């Protein structure tokens, strides 16, 4: 029965989130106020062959509340689509994210991190042979996360990792159109993330920086988002990126990321300006 794709669509968002705290993350790393503007573009395949393609607008803010503390409230959107063999997924969402960076003196930091974040998936799948069956389903994914980190030594070590709980309430739904398709049950299921990753950083001039990024993330435990009445583990990720300084406030900033299992490959690229009050 599918609900392959439901499951496939329902974690494959879930994944993409993940990946938008990380920007957020990055927010604080980097005069109070840094606003900021954002796209961040993901592009993934799974394989009977999987892909997907997710863009998502993004602005918030980056307040030096004092010594040692940065506080960060970010909030945008997102679209994405899902492409299986008979079933296709259009996804829509709107959270909120937040984080807070604590220092220690020049050493090391920590990272309270939280989101908030609704989203639809509209599903429509060949259910038998020349039979539609299309769905409406509504939920919920929420992100807390832990996570510390130290400098290390022109040119700039960093190594840092922590964990991450998401939470997905998904509500219950119908498959309206050919007879067997399925009655969603609701859906309750959370998931502890390892998070494991090395930032090197070799600055170019005193106006722009230039780095290059390896971690890795396993999950602690069970996600699955199967419902009532495939999928392996393990990330290894690559990246590059720069930041660059424009003159009266303005800035550039770029980052490119490589997910990379056996039978999961992801690419995602970021591209934002910034404004520093």
């Amino acid at each position: 029965l599918a609900a392959t794709v439901y499951a496939d669509s329902t974690a494959a968002h879930a994944d993409m989130q993940g990946r938008r705290l990380k920007a957020v993350s990055d927010g604080l790393d980097h005069t109070g106020l840094r606003v900021i503007a954002q796209t961040q573009q993901d592009g993934g395949t799974w394989e009977v062959e999987g892909k997907m393609r997710g863009s998502t607008q993004t602005v918030g803010i980056a307040a030096k509340t004092g010594e040692n503390t940065t506080a960060a409230a970010t909030l945008g959107m997102g679209r994405s689509t899902w492409s299986e063999n008979s079933a296709n997924a259009k996804t829509d969402s709107i959270s909120l994210f937040a984080g807070i960076r604590h220092d220690a003196g020049d050493i090391g930091y920590l990272k309270g991190l939280f989101s908030y974040g609704r989203y639809k998936n509209s599903i429509s799948r060949s259910t038998g042979a020349d039979e539609h069956a299309e769905g409406s389903v509504n939920g919920t994914l929420m992100q807390l996360g832990a996570l510390g980190g130290v400098n290390v030594p022109t040119g700039d070590l960093t190594v840092e990792g922590g964990l991450r709980y998401d939470l997905l309430k998904q509500d219950a739904f119908a498959e309206k159109g050919s007879a067997l398709g399925w009655s969603g049950n609701s859906l309750t299921e959370g998931t502890l993330v390892g998070l494991a990753g090395l930032k090197l950083s070799q600055p170019l001039s005193d106006k722009a920086v230039l780095f290059a990024t390896a971690g890795v993330e396993r999950d602690l435990n069970g996600r699955d988002y199967t419902v009532t009445g495939n999928m392996p583990h393990t990330r290894l990720v690559a990246g590059l990126g720069a930041d660059v300084e424009f003159g009266n406030g303005w800035n550039g900033l770029a980052r490119y990321s490589y997910a990379g299992s056996k039978q999961y490959g992801n690419h995602s690229g970021r591209v934002g300006v910034g404004y520093r009050f």
